[PDB]
């Protein structure tokens, strides 16, 4: 995750949050860097669950080739506010994930902050639909996580090129 | 719940609980009175879930016949403390489940309790693989609860009548 | 504390609150019915405390004429949040504690709720800094506890009679 | 704080932890390396509160030779488990302090943990009444934090040298 001084910001959240519309695959464009990341080719899957919330499966892309996954339930622990999820990621504590803003088909943009005292731990992910997004889109998206304070300049653009990518097919 | 006196204690839970052994039906025998306890006959079914966890579906008779059910998420936060759930139900704030004892085949006693201050509300229940449980594991389980302080005299015992409850079927 | 049907409401808190000037003596007016309150005559002192936050001291007049006292601390756990105090009594597990509306010098309304699941339990008080309130005030005051549910036919009128309460003084 | 792979761990507390004798002046002898770590000579006084727990007041010399100082107030929220506090500092999110090992008069062991997911986020110190502890002391409580998993080759000597610390007197 990515630290520095502060204590988390409450971003606001996608109003009407619909998680039907959200489920299917998400593709990584660009995130905060991430002293625990593993790989490159990221992709999200969310799914329907018979209990509430949704399931997770994530997958990346190792530089030896290896294609790591892990498995996870999303639930918004308030139901009137349901773009305020927490993750259970299998053999994970609970982390908090805000879906700040998705038009479901295209683009959207998840942030996770954990308070540690006088400094914060954050995730912030531009995610698409596609293995790419427009520039147009990425400004207007990094113009709401500034708002907020994250350092654009500090963003990774995350490998989705085809052929590197290929071992994820 | 049911609203008590003094915070909540912290009773043993069930040694090396297995999650996988706990799932299908168990019909409620007795519990603490509930203000909100909509009808008789009650099940919980546990069910496998694509992520974390299990899923859950609560069934109940109604006074006039209809089945009302409820859709919930199991997770424990911690691995290591597999027996200490906490419960997401469609339309409810998280609360905690704590399997006291499970023999898995027979019997169960669940235990969730919430603090308001110096004073508490729980719900507690025991439950059977079968509408009946015998008499000698009712008295054991009842002894278990009274070790923290519930007062045997205020459970209730469930209509689990087979004409009664055949809506359930 | 008083258990109704559904999860907490959010009610906006006091704009700008300004915890120095709420410190001091406060009369407790009108409140919801509370299984375990004791005694009438009931005051809040709040005052400086050496590290965050401020320090509580609660008095009530019992039945047989003794003053009942009960210390505790309140922080406010965001400082961007002021007015969403978490009050920490001797021999009690936290509990919020909400300043939904004061002028500082006459009147205070605060609030505390807890989820239990699809329902919640509740403290809802109307305080002076004399003991009494002019009925326009508290009028308003009950105007705004509607507009979150509050039912002002469930709200109790404090004992603050000089001669029943002078062991206070 | 120092972010390592794993879950925080739950290590034993000191039993029957009586706050009353652990007020006072401690010196930070030796810790887990800190990312966030202003200065050196660090100490820590704990001083009564008018409501429950007790105030806290940092020190340390920056390298300019710069006093930083940290005001807070600490709590057991759990009453039952008085040696499990959350320290709540000035503009700070509120921190867990289990004091883990004390016998009060000469040297106390204290572990604070935050879960970030698959990672956590710790300070883990040995303190001492007096500016030096002795060896011995040191590696039987060094001998504690390898029992859950600290690693004794990372922790980081405080520099108390009195020549270099005479800016704090
Ligand atoms: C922005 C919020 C955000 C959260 C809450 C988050 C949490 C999170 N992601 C994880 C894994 C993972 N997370 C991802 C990918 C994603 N995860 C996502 O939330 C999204 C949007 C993607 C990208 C498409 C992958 C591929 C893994 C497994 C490999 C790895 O650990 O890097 C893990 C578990 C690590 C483990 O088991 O070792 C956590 C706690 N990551 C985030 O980026
Ligand atoms: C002891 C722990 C215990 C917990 C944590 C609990 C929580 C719990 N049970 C619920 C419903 C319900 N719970 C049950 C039944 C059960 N529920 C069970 O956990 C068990 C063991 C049964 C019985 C077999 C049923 C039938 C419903 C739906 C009907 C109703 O609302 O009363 C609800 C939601 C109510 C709503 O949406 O209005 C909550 C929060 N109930 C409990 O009894
Ligand atoms: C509305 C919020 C509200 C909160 C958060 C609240 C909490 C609260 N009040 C308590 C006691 C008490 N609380 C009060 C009085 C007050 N307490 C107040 O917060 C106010 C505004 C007054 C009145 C002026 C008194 C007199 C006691 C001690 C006597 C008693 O236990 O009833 C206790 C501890 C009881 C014990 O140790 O047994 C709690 C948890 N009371 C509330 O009314
Ligand atoms: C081990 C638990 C532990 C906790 C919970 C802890 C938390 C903690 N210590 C802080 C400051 C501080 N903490 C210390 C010193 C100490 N603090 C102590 O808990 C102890 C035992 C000492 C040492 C004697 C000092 C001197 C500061 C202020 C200067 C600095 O930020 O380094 C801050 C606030 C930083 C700020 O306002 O910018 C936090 C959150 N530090 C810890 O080491």
């Amino acid at each position: 995750m990515f630290i520095k001084p502060g204590r988390c910001p409450k971003p606001a959240v996608q109003e009407d949050f619909d998680a039907a519309r959200y489920l299917g695959v998400w593709y990584d464009i660009q995130r905060l860097p991430n002293k625990f990341q593993k790989g490159e080719c990221a992709t999200a899957t969310y799914s329907l669950s018979p209990g509430v919330g949704f399931s997770v499966f994530n997958r990346a892309r190792l530089a030896n080739g290896t294609i790591k996954s892990v498995i996870g339930s999303a639930i918004a622990e308030d139901p009137c506010e349901p773009a305020k999820l927490q993750f259970f990621h299998e053999n994970a504590a609970p982390v908090p994930y805000w879906v700040l803003s998705t038009d479901y088909d295209n683009y959207a943009l998840v942030y996770s902050c954990i308070n540690l005292g006088a400094s914060h731990a954050a995730y912030a992910s531009i995610v698409s639909r596609q293995p790419t997004l427009p520039e147009e889109t990425i400004k207007k998206l990094q113009g709401t996580m500034s708002s907020f304070g994250v350092g654009v300049d500090t963003l990774l653009t995350t490998n989705q090129d085809a052929a590197y990518c290929s071992a994820m097919n």
